[PDB]
């Protein structure tokens, strides 16, 4: 049409999503509807899934990411820090009402040179939660992770540890949810990296989306701590992802396949570096075509 358009076109479903309804000084206080451990008693970690009531006064959408303000204060008796979690579940939640959210959490304790045991203190605070208790909420926050708009688009999600979070929301509007103006018929291809069979978040879960949707949902798991290749290396993502590097590299090339990527600060750069050899394949330099994939939305990371 001949009307005004400045803006720019985004291949990502930007529309409608809203950014900071809530703020620090005045959070929505939600409410803890369930907390469940969901790794198993050896697991090195221990990771919850907690759903809050919200009574859908928090409008997010897939791959954005809520504020939680644990309860206290510091030193100075200011209250703590926002510390940001991806939004587990889809837009519609795991109760489908539309009226709540879920977050993926990991239990952050860890034991210094000094042999003294340090706990995270929103981590601790969310995993002891009990059905029943206020949460303060802010948000939603981000852009970056939004789902592509193209719904037969390919979707390579590269996930370690809590990084899954955010394509569970994916993966439940694409495969468990039924959207009279979204109906998935693309590849949704995942990758989850952890330490240990323990570990593995939400299997049941993708177990039975592949059930249901064996020629459109790809699942590849890589436990470090009990898999290696050919070669004898452990198992990480990378070196899951190596098995499929000619496929994975043709994938690239085309220009409806989105890579998204969360988890562990640091996992990129062991997926740059297979990157590195296969784009010296065609005489390219890595670098420079991701840099090309980012400002085409095909290449998203969210690592911390
Ligand atoms: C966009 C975004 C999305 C996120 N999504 C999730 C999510 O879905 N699930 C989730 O569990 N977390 C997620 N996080 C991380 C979360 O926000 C917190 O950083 C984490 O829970 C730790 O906060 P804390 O208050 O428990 O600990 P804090 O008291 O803040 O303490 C952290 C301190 O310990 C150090 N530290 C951090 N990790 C470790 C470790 N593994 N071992 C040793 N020392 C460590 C840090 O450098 C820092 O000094 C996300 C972060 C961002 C920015």
């Amino acid at each position: 049409p001949a009307t005004a358009k400045a803006k720019k076109e985004s291949k990502k479903q930007e529309e409608g999503v809203v950014t900071n309804l809530y703020k620090p000084k005045e959070p929505y206080v939600g409410r803890c509807l369930l907390n469940t451990k969901i790794t198993g008693d050896d697991a090195p970690g221990e990771t919850w899934h907690m759903v809050f009531s919200t009574e859908g006064k928090i409008p997010y959408r897939e791959g954005q990411s809520i504020g939680v303000i644990a309860d206290g204060v510091d030193k100075n008796g200011k209250p703590h820090k926002v510390r940001l979690y991806s939004i587990a579940s889809s837009a519609i939640g795991d109760f489908g009402d539309s009226k709540t959210v879920s977050l993926c959490v990991k239990r952050l304790i860890y034991t210094n040179d000094a042999g003294e045991i340090v706990k995270g203190v929103c981590s601790n605070f969310l995993c002891d939660l009990q059905p029943g208790d206020n949460v303060q909420i802010t948000g939603p926050v981000g852009k970056e992770m939004l789902m592509p708009k193209d719904p037969n688009a390919t979707i390579i999600m590269l996930a370690t540890g809590t990084g899954i979070a955010p394509f569970r929301s994916f993966l439940w509007k694409m495969f468990f949810e039924k959207h009279d103006d979204y109906k998935f018929n693309g590849l949704g291809w995942l990758f989850l990296g952890v330490p240990t069979s323990s570990s593995l978040l939400y299997k049941e879960e993708f177990g039975k989306m592949k059930e249901r949707a064996p020629e459109n949902f790809r699942v590849d798991y890589a436990v470090s701590r009990e898999q290696t290749n050919a070669a004898g290396e452990r198992m990480y993502i990378q070196t899951r992802m190596a098995e499929y590097k000619e496929e994975l590299w043709e994938l690239l090339k085309k220009d409806n396949t989105y890579v998204y990527m969360c988890g562990l600060k640091g996992m990129e750069k062991g997926i740059d570096d297979i990157m590195v050899s296969l784009a010296e394949k065609d005489g390219i330099d890595w670098f420079d075509y991701k840099k090309q994939l980012k400002r085409g939305d095909q290449w998203n990371v969210e690592v911390y």
